[PDB]
Parts: structure tokens; sequence; C-alpha cells
């Protein structure tokens, strides 16, 4: 019955959706591992994906009402519906899978922050799944609570987040001596020399890497599919989409070149270590700024910039607010996947075909909800909370993410390639080619690693394929 | 005007091209990588996917005669012809690509032999490309001229293969002690204990033996394509395929079983080698025979079912009649695939719309011929022929040939999937199920071996697809 325009929506969904827990948690591990001049290339090649995508999706809004259907018609044109639902079950699925992770990291960051409080659970390895469990319940309970309730949470959510980035950006141009064994250093050109190059630590490499990240770069298209109950779409979409890609990618260059410049990988964080810094040989650029964060590669040393996941969190000022921002945004990024993901589920299975779990009318909450769709997704995203750590799970996102990309750009191509005599597009910049390139450029990505996975991955879709197209 | 069914087309030209150089050249080779318990699994395997994609070209041909075109629409009657044309152009490049294969086979196993003679080439490596180019410019002649001729030359072809093979089977029954330290010994079980367990000499795996052989059971969509000169298809085509698949694969059975029983993968070829076989430990059961073909694990020894590439040829009687089968092999294959090519590119191609080589009336060669489609698979034929030692070229025989037999049965399967109202088939044993479990194994075979040279090749078929669906 209310309806908004242009900016709150798209802009503050497709923004906070993309700024889930890697740009506090993991962004420091991964300029850790890929130097700045790797880790911004990483940036710009997951901004490219996703921005290609987000012109793919462009199109498919910029299209009229077509009257076969604005569920699957609108995908796919030229070929059948068939592929629509097959990426409809494969992205709203990713889309849990992705509220999953994201709490996940809420649950591992307040865990985290809990230790290092007075007192902590049991295991470190277990509570994590237990509060898990406890705040994806609350979310499951507050998103089936009111309409304007959330937007108004998400618009103050993404005011502190801002507010946090804001604080840490501050806290970068203060060097503070209480913190001289910690990385931070306060804008070295020793600092950026060593950074500049990639080092990649244990096993990882430059594709494992932007594996990890990619999470990152993805989930705009979640506020694509708010186009249901959005006012005026084929124009607010990819004005919002795109604007959203901007920030954010221009964001994430800015933070990572800054915390590549204010720490090192190495500090043996202690406050007997000397900070004496005598005139010794010391190749590793990091006694040039003092005898702190010196000569740790022998064992495992404490922190700063490759243990320390909460890197840029300590180097800020006021780190309750740095830990508030963390939250928001992980809070945020969940509550925005897990809204995306049944209400896909509903819009391209709306005659409810294979399951019925509750009566299409009431639900579960406070209010009854006719959505009988958010339990499925719960279930799922709750049996990858049943594992922890979040580093398994990422692989999951990004094999799943760039599937459902290429697919949504194999078939915009497809549509704009064959007759289709239906497709019609209106955007400016659209191109079939662009789109050919980015649906080409996921597969290699996706192929590369773990070529396995994309593999039984690409047979999982093409099962659901059959699966869609025979029960249908 | 002249029309033969049921036995003589379908059977002879299937069993004959079946019946490359693999057989009776690489054979050897692969039993000493591959142990007998592997190598029967792999010419099992091998065996699995040429007749599933048997029975799904045979569902092909039972099909009525579709107005829409014999060319492409019985291919892909549920989707467009775009498929059927992309699997003609991705099949017959791969036809093209055998022939060349084939021919430098040829060129090698002669230039082999003219070695063992008296004198030889500037350099083995060099004369086998010429020879190979002066016996393809050869099948240029002969293929071009006349129709009965080649019919009655493939039966004759047939019958020395087939004594050859009888003799070769002929000459295990019989130990000869003239040759004791060569890998022959005759029926021993310790010759048996020990080649039944696989043993990799310097790099190659499972997998990778069962790339280098598939070549060998491919190519019977060859006769496939003789439907259209063929006088009564949609029973000969099928009936044919499966007698010669099933025939060649027991031939296959039984000659990988007779030569893992006969030899050993370590023998020291010499006169002065000392055969007493005294009573020593020997842990490796070459010694059990006798001292011959005892201990030359530490340098590379003369040869024996590991170096010997004409093993087989070797422990036959009557050595010319071993080698004029391998050249009645080869040729027979050879000139099949290169009928085989260039007639499928005008028969899925009849527009000519890339090129026009010829005028479509005259031709090269001692009459003029209407193909002007000759022209082409020679040059990439030659083009590949410019390369010796034909080792890297299996694997592009193996990824094609697998792209082509996935794509036939993705295909035939969507077809009887989809509504396909056109589709109808009328084969009693064809399934679906079982033909889209022979395109997943296909493209799971493909991306096991060399997973980028399989994503590359999808690539290429996939660039193939939009330039058929777009200058149509």
């Amino acid at each position: 019955v209310v309806k908004f325009g242009w900016i709150n929506g798209v802009l503050v969904r497709c923004m906070l959706n993309i700024w889930g827990v890697m740009l506090f948690i993991r962004l420091s591990w991964i300029v850790g591992q890929a130097g700045i001049g790797l880790s911004v290339l990483v940036i710009m090649m997951a901004t490219v994906v996703t921005t290609i995508t987000g012109l793919s999706t462009s199109a498919i809004a910029t299209n009229g009402f077509v009257r076969g259907g604005g569920a699957y018609y609108l995908i796919s044109r030229s070929l059948g519906p068939e592929f629509g639902g097959a990426i409809g079950l494969i992205f709203a699925f990713a889309n849990a899978v992705a509220v999953a992770m994201y709490v996940v990291g809420f649950a591992e960051t307040v865990v985290e922050l809990l230790k290092e409080h007075s007192i902590l659970m049991i295991d470190e390895i277990n509570d994590i799944r237990i509060i898990g469990a406890i705040t994806v319940v609350i979310l499951l309970g507050i998103s089936v609570a009111g309409m304007e309730w959330e937007a108004k949470a998400q618009i103050v959510l993404l005011v502190i987040l801002l507010l946090a980035i804001g604080d840490f950006v501050i806290g970068t141009f203060i060097p503070l001596e209480s913190k001289k064994p910690k990385g931070f250093f306060g804008y070295k050109s020793e600092i950026f020399n060593e950074n500049f190059g990639p080092d990649f630590r244990e096993e990882e490499t430059f594709f494992s890497v932007f594996e990890i990240f990619f999470p990152a770069a993805t989930g705009i298209l979640a506020g694509a599919n708010i186009s249901g109950d959005l006012a005026d779409p084929q124009s607010a979409l990819p004005k919002g989409t795109l604007l959203a890609i901007l920030i954010t990618t221009l964001v994430y260059v800015g933070i990572a070149v800054s915390v590549g410049s204010c720490v090192v990988r190495d500090a043996t964080g202690n406050v007997n270590d000397t900070i004496v810094t005598e005139l010794t040989n010391c190749t590793s650029a990091a006694c040039k700024l003092n005898f702190d964060f010196s000569s740790c590669e022998s064992s495992p040393c404490s922190y700063g910039l490759m243990n320390n996941f909460q890197v840029m969190s300590m180097v800020s000022g006021f780190t309750p607010l740095i830990s508030a921002g963390i939250f928001s945004a992980t809070l945020s990024s969940a509550l925005a996947s897990l809204v995306s993901a049944p209400k896909i589920f509903q819009a391209l299975c709306k005659d409810n075909i294979y399951p019925a779990f509750q009566m299409f009318a009431k639900g579960y909450g406070k209010n009854n909800e006719p959505l009988r769709g958010y339990i499925l997704t719960f279930l799922i995203a709750l049996g990858f909370i049943l594992i922890a750590e979040c580093n398994v799970i990422a692989p999951i996102i990004s094999n799943f993410f760039l599937a459902s990309y290429a697919l949504i750009n194999f078939s915009v191509f497809h549509a704009s390639l064959a007759k289709s005599p239906g497709w019609r597009p209106a955007f400016k910049y659209y191109n079939m080619w662009i789109s050919l390139l980015g649906a080409i450029l996921c597969c290699i990505v996706m192929f590369v690693i773990n070529w396995w996975a994309a593999l039984l991955t690409y047979v999982i879709v093409l099962g659901l394929y059959i699966y869609v197209t025979y029960k249908k």
C-alpha cells in the first residue's frame, strides 16, 4: 500500500547487502595474502563481474510488461521459461546460503568479541553455532513483522555503518603509540613498499583469495527482486544498482589501500617486544619504522594483518563503534538475503508445485504471514549454520553466485541473439557482446576455482533444469 | 544409383573405421601402462560410451522422414537446428583431425618398418610428415574416383585385416625360442600374475591411458552419415552399428588379454643376455620363465610391451602379414574418415554459407566431382600432419569426439524431454535416461581429462553455435 522510489529501497538495499562480513572481517586477511597491487586487481575484477551482471539485469528490468509472466518470461524470452525456473531455484537457494554465511560471520565476530571480554562459552568453534542459531531465529522472527519497520531499521543501520567506516578512516589518520607492537604504523612508506608485493602465506593463491573475497562483491540482485514491491521499475533498478556498485567498489578500493598502507603481515604483539629498532640489517621492511613487529617468521607470532581478523577493528579508535559497524553490516546483509530468498521462491514458483509447508495463509511469528516459503530457506540456512568458521562456506557462496550470474548473462544474451519477438530491450548502454563476455568470464573464473566443484554445480543446476521442465 | 543394405555398408564401414591405429600399435603400450584388470575396464568404459552414442544415433535414424530437414532437424527437433549445425561442424572437423591422426600413425609405422629395413630417410621425426602428406594425397586421389571401387577395396581390406588378426592369435599359441630375450613367453602364469597389476611407467595415469586409447573406440557415426547413400536406413543403421560395436569390443578384449598374457613390461633384448635363469631372489616375476628379460629397470632397456610399439607385430609369425594388417587398418580408417567429414560438411552446410572453395561442380582428382568440400578437410588434416609422433594429436581426437557424442546425446535427450511434436522415436530399446547418463558420463570424462582443454573445447563449440545461429 506504501510505495518508495529511486533512492531508499533500491540504493540502501543494494549498498548494504553488498557490504557483507568480508568488508570488516576478511578484508584484512585478503590484503595480507594478496598485496595492494593484486588486492586492487581482485577488487576490480569482482567489480567487473558484478557490474556486467548489473547491466544484464538492467536489460531485464527495462523491458516492458511481458504478458508471458513476470517470473520467468523476462529472464528467458527467446527460449522457454525452463532456464528461468532453474536460475530462480539456484539463485534463491544461493541467497539462503548467503544469509547463512553472513550470520555465521556475525556469530564468529561476536564470539571473538566476547572471548576478548571477561568470559566465554564452552568452545569457540561450537558456541558460534549456538549463537548463530539464536540470531537466525531472531531474524526469522523479525522479517515477517512489519514492512516500514525494517525500512527504518535498515536506514538507521546504514547510518551506523557509514559512521563506523568514517570512524575507521579517522582512526587511520591518528598514529597512536599505545599500540606500537600492533601492525598499525600510520602511513609509512616502508609499510607501502613492503605491502605492494603479494605474499601468499601458507596455501592460498591469487584466485583462491579472489574466491574467498567474492561474496563481498555479490548480492545486488537482491534489490532486483524487491521490484515486485517497488514503485517505478525499469529506471530505479538500473540507476540504484549501478550507483550502489560504483560506491561500493570505490569504498572497497579506498579501504583496501588504507589497510595495506598502515600495517604489515608479521607483528610480534607484546609489550616486552623491543621497539628500539637497532641499526641492524633486517632485510624485512618491518624494522624500518621501529623494532616492533620484527622477525616473528619462525613460529606463528601474535597477530597483525595476517592473524587478527579484527585488524581494522583494532586500528580505529572507539572499538565499540567498529564492532557496532560490523554487527550492522552482518545483520543488514543477512536480513536482506533472508528477505530476498523465499520471496524469489514464491515469485518464480507461485503455483507452490513441489512443497506445501503451510496453508499459504498463516505462518510462524507474532502475526500470521501468507508467505509459507520462509521455512525452507530458514532450514537450509540453519543446516549450514551447523558448520562454523565461515571458511568452508564461502566456496559454496562464490560458485553458486557465479553460476546464477553466468546463467542470467547467458539468458539475456540469448534473448538478444535469437529472434525473440517479445524481447524488445530499451536500456541505452546494454550490449549483447558485453553480456557474452561477462558470462564467459564468470564460467572461466568458476572453473579455474576448484574445477570439480564447478562441474558439480553445473551438473546440479542442469538436474534442476530437468526437474523444473519435467514436473512443470 | 547402386544400393546395398544391412551388411556391407554399415557393418563393414563401422568395423573398419573403429579398428584404427591403436589396435595394432598403441594397444601394447596401453596394456603396458594399465594392467589387465584396468585395461579391460578401459575397454568396457569406452564401449559403454560408444554404445550409448550408438543408441543415441539409433533413435535419430529410426525417426521418420522429418519435413523440416534431413540435416539438422533430426538431431535437434525440440530445439532449433542451431545445435544441429554446431554438432555437425564440430564432428566433421573432428573427423578431419581423426583422418589426420590415422594417416600420421600409418606414416609412423611405415617409417619404423623402413628404419628396421636396410636404409632410412633424413630424420625419423621428419620423414613421417613427408610420407604422410604423400599418402594423404593418395587418399585424395582414390576417394573421388569411383563408388563401388572403394567398396570392393574396403571388403578386401577387411578380409586382410581379419586374416592379420587371426595370424597374430595363431602366433600367440606358438612359443618360439628364436626370440627368448624378447618379451614374448607363451602363456606363462608368471606373465599373467605380474601383468594383472597396473604399473604406470613415467607420467601417465589411468585416465591418461584411457585418453590415449579412446580414439580406438570412436568413429562408428561415420557409417551413420552414409545414410544419405545407404539403402534402407532406420533398421540397418542401428543393427550394423550395434553389431560392429559388439564385435570390435569382443576383439579388443580378446587381444588385450592375449597381449597381457604373453609378455612382460621389462625386457633386455640381447643375444648376450643370460637366459640361464639362475636360482636367485629376483622378486620381479620376469625371472620366473628364464633369465631373459631380467632387471633392466636401471637404464632404459631395449623393448618389450613398454618400448616396442610393434610388440604384437613381432610376436606373430610372418611379420609381413602383421605389417600388412597395420597398413590395412590405418588406410581403411583414414579413408572412411576422409569420406565422412566433407560429406557431413556438404550435408549440414548445403548452402555453402561461409566459404566457396570450388565451383561446386569441378574438384581435385582424376575426374571432376561436385563436392567442393574435400579441400578444407584436407587442409586441416595436412596442417595437423605438419607435426609428428601423433602423441599430442590423440588429446585432440578424444576431446572433440567426446564433445560431439555428448552434444548428440544431450540433443536426443532434450528431444525426448521437451514436448517436441515432431520427435516420435520408433526404436525399441531407446531410453531417454540412459542417454542422459551417457551425456553426463561424456562430460565428466571430458573434464577429468585436462580440464582446461575441456573448457576450451566447450567454449569453441559454443562460439561455433553463435556463429551458425548468427550467420544462419
